DNA sequence: AAACGTACGCAGTTCGCG
DNA sequence: CGCGAACTGCGA
C-alpha cells in the first residue's frame, strides 16, 4: 500500500521515492527514472529547434532544455497538437517556463505547475491507500507552560502524552504520581525519552490535534534551543514545516502526520471544534478541559499535577481514538482523489478537486487548462452569477412540516445536462441541453468530461448510505453518516468548482448553467405541490423547501407528501429525485438561512441560528435554546415570554455568572489592518499593547463592563476581568445579547413581544 | 509555492449624513 | 437623532 511518495535531490537529479508498507513491511521504493515535464503549444513546428535552444539559470545551476517530442492530445475534447518538453530537475520547470512562454512563436505552455510526486503518482496510475494492509498508529500531545507577553514556544513543555493500542502514557520531568506517568529529569530527556518511544514503536501514522500549527511547531522550537536532534521521520529526518498558503502543515517522512483537526472541521459542524468538544460530538461522553492558566498554577506551586497528567494522557487517548475512527473516511478519500493521505486530509475543496481532474485528464489524454494568470484571475474574481433560489419565509409557528429536497441537486444537473466546458457551445453537435434563464447549450452527443467523473462519486456516496441505516452500531451508524455527506459536499463542490476564481477547468457559464436549471426545478416542485396537492410551502432554500397542508393532520401529510412524491418524481428527468427526509411537529422560520424545527422524537434541528454562532454569549445562547424548547416541544409562548423575562431579571440583579456573560470572536488578520474598531479589536489593540501576542486566529474571550462609551470602550479580556472590581454591563446584555434573537423568534412566530425584558 | 468551491444571507458594531 | 452604509464574522 502507497503511504506517501517525494523526491530527494542525488547528484544533480531528481529521485522519487514511494513510501510503501506492503506485507507488514515498511518500504522505501526508489525511482530515478521519471523525467519532469511540460507542453507547450507552437505556431509552427519549425519553432522547436529554436525553443530547445532556451536555457535559465537556478541556484547556480544551467538549465537546458533536456529533449522534446511531438505529442497529439485533446483540449477540452478538440484535438491538439503540443510539444513535450523535458527536463532533468523538477526546479528547472520554474525557472525556464518563463522563458519558453515568452518566445513569439510560443502560444501558451501547459501543466508547468504540477509537483513532481503529485505528477510522479498520476503518471504511473499509482493510488495512495489501496489495499486491506493494516497500518499501526500513535497519536501525541503536549502541554506548555505559558504566560502572556511570551514569544511562541519561550517556556518548556512540560508533558508529552502518547497513546495506542496498548495504551496512553504520560512523560514529564516532575514527580506526578499515577501509573501511567513516566519521570525524567528535565524537559530534554523528556523530549529524547518520547523520541524513543516513536522509534522503538515505529507507528506508520503519528495522529495530533492541531499538530500542524501548535505541538510540531512548538517540539521544533524547543529542540533548536536544547540542540536535540527530533529524528523523527524513518529516514532519520526531522519533522518538516510546509506552507499550505495560508496556515502550515507539519510532514514526518516515511510515516503520515494525522492531523485531525483540519479533518474533523470540514466534517462536523460545530460552534467550536475543541478536542472536548469534538470527542463528546462523536463518542457522546464529556472531556475536561484544563486550561492553560490552571496548567501554570499547577506546574509552578507543584500542586495539583495529577489533574494535569490526567487531561495530558486523556488528550492523547481521545485523539487516538478519534484517529482510528475518520483514518477510514480519510483513507477513501486519497483513494477517490488518488493523492496521499497526508495532501487530501489538509488540502482545500480546490485541490481536491483538481487534483482528481488530473489525474483523470492524463488518463483520457487531456490537456490540462493552466492556473489563470493576474489579470484573468482577477476578471473571474469581479464577475459572478445568480445563485440559488431563497423564498422568504412565511410567519408564524407551523405544525405537520415536511422537508424535501433534492438528494444532489447540483451534481444531477451537472450529469443530466451534460454540463461541462468541453460540451459548452460544442458546435457541430446533434443534440443540446439549453440552460434556462442564462441559455447556454450543452452537447448531448458525448459525456462531458466533468459529468462522466460525478456519477462515480454519488454512486459512492449511495453506497456508504446504504451501508449506514444497515449498521445498527450508533457510533459506526454516525461515521458512515459523516462519510457520506463528506462525499455529498465533495460532489456538490464541483459545481462551486466552475466558479472558482483559481480553477483550471473554470466555467462561469457552466455553474449559472446549474443554478439556473436548479433554481427552475425548485420553483416547479414548489408550484406542482401547491396547486396540485394543495400544499402550502412556508420557507424553500436552492435545494429544498418546508411545506404542510394548513389545518390537516399530521397523517394525511404525510400520505399526500409521499402522494406528491410519486408524481414530481416521474415528472422530474435524469438523475434529479426529490426526497423525503424528514417530517416535524412544529417548526418556525425567522428569516432566510435562519429556522428551527422539531422532530416527532423531539429532537430539534435548527439552522443559521445564534445559539451555533460566535459573538454570542453563553446566557444568549441558553435563553434562546430554553425558548426554542418552549415553543417547538411546548407549544408554549407564554412560558417562553416567562423564560426570558427571568434571564432579564437575573441580568439586572447581577445574579448570573460572569462566566456566561463573556463573547467570543475571532482576529481575522494584523491588527494594523482593520478599517474599523469593534469590541474584540479593542481588547486585541489594548492586549497587544501590554505585551500580549495577538495574531490572525486569536479569539477574543471579552465581556462588556457597566461604563461610559461604546461597547468597545467597556469590553475586557475576561482573564483581566476582576468580579470584586467590575461590574458587568447588565443593560448591554439584557438589551443586545439576550433580547435580540428570542425577539426575532417570537416575531416569527406572530407574536409583538411586547415587554419581554422585566421591568 | 501553492493559494478560499459557489451565491445567498443575517446581524452586531460603529458613525457620519440628512 | 433616526438611518443606512461600511465594516465585520460567519452560517444550502
Ligand atoms: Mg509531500
Ligand atoms: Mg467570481
Ligand atoms: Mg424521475
Amino acid at each position: 500500500m502507497i503511504l506517501d511518495t517525494d523526491y530527494i535531490t542525488e547528484d544533480g537529479k531528481p529521485v522519487i521515492r514511494i513510501f510503501k508498507k506492503e506485507n507488514g513491511e515498511f518500504k522505501i521504493e526508489y525511482d530515478r527514472t521519471f523525467e519532469p515535464y511540460f507542453y507547450a503549444l507552437l505556431k509552427d513546428d519549425s519553432a522547436i529547434e529554436e525553443v530547445k535552444k532556451i536555457t535559465a539559470e537556478r541556484h547556480g545551476t544551467v538549465v537546458t532544455v533536456k529533449r522534446v517530442e511531438k505529442v497529439q492530445k485533446k483540449f477540452l475534447g478538440r484535438p491538439v497538437e503540443v510539444w513535450k518538453l523535458y527536463f532533468t530537475h523538477p526546479q528547472d520547470v520554474p525557472a525556464i517556463r518563463d522563458r519558453i512562454r515568452a518566445h513569439p512563436a510560443v502560444v501558451d505552455i501547459y501543466e508547468y505547475d504540477i509537483p513532481f510526486a503529485k505528477r510522479y503518482l498520476i503518471d504511473k496510475g499509482l493510488i495512495p491507500m489501496e489495499g486491506d494492509e493494516e497500518l499501526t498508529m500513535l497519536a501525541f500531545a503536549i502541554a506548555t507552560l505559558y504566560h502572556e507577553g511570551e514569544e511562541f514556544a519561550e517556556g518548556p513543555i512540560l508533558m508529552i502524552s502518547y497513546a495506542d493500542e496498548e495504551g496512553a502514557r504520560v512523560i514529564t520531568w516532575k514527580n506526578v504520581d499515577l501509573p501511567y506517568v513516566d519521570v525524567v529529569s528535565t524537559e530534554r530527556e523528556m523530549i529524547k525519552r518520547f523520541l524513543r518511544v516513536v522509534k522503538e514503536k515505529d507507528p506508520d501514522v503519528l495522529i495530533t490535534y492541531n499538530g500542524d500549527n501548535f505541538d510540531f511547531a512548538y517540539l521544533k522550537k524547543r529542540c533548536e534551543k536544547l540542540g536535540i536532534n527530533f529524528a523523527l521521520g524513518r529516514d532519520g529526518s526531522e519533522p518538516k514545516i510546509q506552507r499550505m498558503g495560508d496556515r502550515f502543515a507539519v510532514e514526518v517522512k516515511g510515516r503520515i502526520h494525522f492531523d485531525l483537526y483540519p479533518v474533523i472541521r470540514r466534517t462536523i459542524n460545530l460552534p467550536t471544534y475543541t478536542l472536548e468538544a469534538v470527542y463528546e460530538a462523536v463518542f457522546g461522553k464529556p472531556k475536561e478541559k484544563v486550561y492553560a492558566e490552571e496548567i501554570a498554577q499547577a506546574w509552578e506551586t507543584g500542586e495539583g499535577l495529577e489533574r494535569v497528567a490526567r487531561y495530558s494522557m486523556e488528550d492523547a487517548k481521545v485523539t487516538y481514538e478519534l484517529g482510528k475512527e475518520f483514518l477510514p473516511m480519510e483513507a477513501q478519500l486519497s483513494r477517490l482523489v488518488g493523492q496521499p493521505l497526508w495532501d487530501v486530509s489538509r488540502s482545500s475543496t480546490g485541490n481536491l478537486v483538481e487534483w482528481y481532474l488530473l489525474r483523470k485528464a492524463y488518463e483520457r489524454n487531456e490537456l490540462a487548462p493552466n492556473k489563470p494568470d493576474e489579470r484573468e484571475y482577477e476578471r473571474r474574481l469581479r464577475e459572478s452569477y445568480a445563485g440559488g433560489y431563497v423564498k422568504e419565509p412565511e410567519k408564524g409557528l407551523w405544525e405537520n412540516i415536511v422537508y424535501l429536497d433534492f438528494r444532489s441537486l447540483y451534481p444531477s444537473i451537472i450529469i443530466t445536462h451534460n454540463v461541462s466546458p468541453d460540451t459548452l457551445n460544442r458546435e457541430g453537435c446533434k443534440e443540446y441541453d439549453v440552460a434556462p434563464q442564462v441559455g447556454h447549450r450543452f452537447c448531448k452527443d458525448f459525456p462531458g468530461f466533468i459529468p462522466s467523473l460525478l456519477g462515480d462519486l454519488l454512486e459512492e456516496r449511495q453506497k456508504i448510505k446504504r451501508k449506514m441505516k444497515a449498521t445498527v452500531d450508533p457510533l459506526e451508524k454516525k461515521l458512515l453518516d459523516y462519510r457520506q455527506r463528506r462525499i455529498k459536499i465533495l460532489a456538490s463542490s464541483y459545481y462551486g468548482y466552475y466558479g472558482y476564481a483559481r480553477a483550471r477547468w473554470y466555467c462561469k457559464e457552466c455553474a449559472e448553467s446549474v443554478t439556473a436549471w436548479g433554481r427552475q426545478y425548485i420553483e416547479t416542485t414548489i408550484r406542482e405541490i401547491e396547486e396540485k396537492f394543495g400544499f402550502k410551502v412556508l420557507y424553500a432554500d436552492t435545494d429544498g423547501f418546508f411545506a404542510t397542508i394548513p389545518g390537516a393532520d399530521a397523517e394525511t401529510v404525510k400520505k399526500k407528501a409521499k402522494e406528491f412524491l410519486d408524481y414530481i418524481n416521474a415528472k422530474l428527468p435524469g438523475l434529479l429525485e426529490l426526497e423525503y427526509e424528514g417530517f416535524y411537529k412544529r417548526g418556525f422560520f425567522v428569516t432566510k438561512k435562519k429556522y428551527a424545527v422539531i422532530d416527532e422524537e423531539d429532537k430539534i434541528t435548527t439552522g443559521g441560528l445564534e445559539i451555533v454562532r460566535r459573538g454570542w454569549s453563553e446566557i444568549a445562547k441558553e435563553t434562546q435554546a430554553r425558548v426554542l424548547e418552549a415553543l417547538l416541544k411546548d407549544g408554549d409562548v407564554e412560558k417562553a415570554v416567562r423564560i426570558v423575562k427571568e434571564v432579564t431579571e437575573k441580568l439586572s440583579k447581577y445574579e448570573v455568572p460572569p462566566e456566561k456573560l463573556v463573547i467570543h470572536e475571532q482576529i481575522t488578520r494584523d491588527l494594523r489592518d482593520y478599517k474599523a474598531t469593534g469590541p474584540h479589536v479593542a481588547v486585541a489593540k489594548r492586549l497587544a499593547a501590554r505585551g500580549v501576542k495577538i495574531r490572525p486566529g486569536t479569539v477574543i474571550s471579552y465581556i462588556v463592563l457597566k461604563g461610559s462609551g461604546r461597547i468597545g470602550d467597556r469590553a475586557i479580556s475576561f482573564d483581566e476581568f476582576d468580579p470584586a472590581k467590575h461590574k458587568y454591563d447588565a443593560e448591554y446584555y439584557i438589551e443586545n445579547q439576550v433580547l435580540p434573537p428570542v425577539e426575532r423568534i417570537l416575531r416569527a412566530c406572530g407574536y409583538r413581544k411586547e415587554d419581554l425584558r422585566y421591568q
